[PDB]
């Protein structure tokens, strides 16, 4: 037909190489494509809460950068979908390549020694994103960006498939949920693109989700923001399982800290050794000592090993109580008590 377009354009002309099938400045004069802008919050707020928990918990820098990169992508999308200029378009698109390169560094370095750097992979990813950036700006074709972004997502999918198959079967539910909702999101990306018809919104009830649920590029921000959040969880869990201590480690820590308390000269050592000992005690209590590796977790010898740990833990908790009450000399005196309870109930099984 020959009628008035539904794009009620405002606040400057669209200087971007692409415009989505959401009516320009249709809800408000402030932003072009409203749901494509407000639907980016679950990619700005959740990854910002992850980056701050990751710093508080003292995690490896690369997992903090991963969460921050996803927030940078979120803000760039919110800005591209608000203005629709080329400057804010690249702030959505280019970070996607870089954040995906951070993800490939983490996924491929997950079984490496702590405090090591792979300068080979690092300069390779830096070169790939520099080459991709240079050609992307020169020849301004957005399908080149989409194929380059999509090839990093591809290697990241194969590396995550190797891990869930050969190394950590447990992460299957998370790894495949991350992938399922990302490919559902990518189906919705192609629906808003190919099925370009503002019929359902124009027909009935636009204010409730009757009209709003047919914004399939808004759904893509939800699903890919949620799928990219789940991929960082997956990545960080692969590193947590790898770096995790076993019975031999927890038995050593528990006893090292028992000697720190005995020989301690100040309140801060005593409280730290009691806290570290309590964590190692709860962890050791779950394991089966090597003398009992042939028995059931419910055997009388196993229930007794666990019983001694229960007694030991309550005692560590009593000594921590003394520490927090300022009874330093007394909390320190628990070391002899704690040695006696590992001798009487635990050490026979080790
Ligand atoms: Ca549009
Ligand atoms: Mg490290
Ligand atoms: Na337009
Ligand atoms: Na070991
Ligand atoms: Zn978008």
């Amino acid at each position: 037909f020959a009628p008035a377009a539904d794009r009620e354009g405002y606040w400057g002309p669209t200087t971007s190489t692409l415009d989505w099938c959401e009516e320009n400045y249709s809800v408000t004069w402030y932003i072009a494509e409203f749901w494509n802008t407000v639907s980016n919050l679950i990619m700005i707020i959740p990854p910002m809460f992850g980056a701050v928990q990751s710093v508080r918990d003292g995690l490896e820098k690369r997992y903090i950068a991963s969460y921050l990169a996803l927030t940078v992508v979120g803000m760039g999308s919110w800005c591209f979908h608000m203005t629709l200029k080329y400057e804010m378009q690249l702030l959505d698109e280019l970070p996607m390549i870089y954040s995906c390169c951070i993800f490939v560094y983490c996924m491929f370095e997950c079984f490496k020694i702590k405090n090591s750097v792979n300068y080979h992979l690092l300069f390779t990813l830096v070169l790939f994103s520099l080459i991709v950036t240079t050609v992307y700006l020169k020849v301004k074709e957005p399908i080149f960006h989409q194929v380059m972004y999509g090839m990093l997502v591809f290697t990241l999918v194969l590396r995550s498939i190797y891990i869930v198959t050969w190394v950590y079967p447990w992460l299957r539910g998370l790894g495949y949920t991350s992938l399922g909702i990302f490919l559902l999101g990518f189906l919705f990306w192609n629906i808003d693109n190919i099925f370009c018809e503002s019929l359902r919104n124009f027909r009935k009830k636009v204010p409730p989700i009757i009209g709003i649920t047919t914004q399939f590029h808004a759904w893509w921000h939800i699903l890919t923001g949620l799928g990219s959040y789940l991929h960082i969880l997956f990545s960080l869990y692969t590193r947590t399982l790898y770096l995790r201590a076993d019975l031999e480690d927890n038995w050593e820590t528990l006893n090292d800290n028992l000697k720190v308390i005995e020989k301690a000269d100040n309140a801060a050592q005593v409280k730290d050794a009691l806290t570290k000992m309590r964590a190692a005690a709860l962890d050791a209590q779950k394991a089966t000592p090597p003398k009992l590796e042939d028995k059931s977790p419910d055997s009388p010898e196993m229930k007794d090993f666990r019983h001694g740990f229960d007694i030991l833990v309550g005692q560590i908790d009593d000594a921590l109580k003394l520490a927090n009450e300022g009874k330093v000399k007394e909390a320190q005196a628990a070391a002899e008590q704690l040695k006696t309870t590992r001798n009487a109930y635990i050490q026979k099984y080790l």
